[PDB]
Formats: C-alpha cells, sequence, structure tokens
C-alpha cells in the first residue's frame, strides 16, 4: 500500500513538479517530446488521474 499508487489529478505547477520527481529533467526529457505526446500526459494526468507510478512508466 504504498502511496505513490494513488491517483490524483496533476494539472498546472502539479504536473510540472511531479515530473521533476518521479522522471527527473537528466534522461527524458533530455530530448524534447512531442506535442501529441504532451496532450496524452494532460489527458492522462490532468483530465482524468493518475498516480506517480503510473506517470514514472511514462518516463521509462
Amino acid at each position: 500500500g504504498e502511496p505513490r499508487f494513488v491517483e490524483q489529478h496533476l494539472c498546472g505547477s502539479h504536473l510540472v513538479e511531479a515530473l521533476y520527481l518521479v522522471c527527473g529533467e537528466r534522461g527524458f526529457f533530455e530530448t524534447p517530446r512531442s506535442e501529441d505526446w504532451w496532450r496524452g500526459i494532460v489527458e492522462q494526468c490532468c483530465t482524468s488521474i493518475c498516480s506517480l507510478y503510473q506517470l514514472e512508466n511514462y518516463c521509462n
């Protein structure tokens, strides 16, 4: 029952800070992603709900 599996609404600064926390800047985000990739993250985490663990899998 780890808290990182609790889904929530990641919008605005919450989503930016969550990406810095679980995905980091070095590695995945060192290469710019696509606008469609960013559309899917906002859709799955801001419009819908996603967990920090689910967000980590988007960055592999």
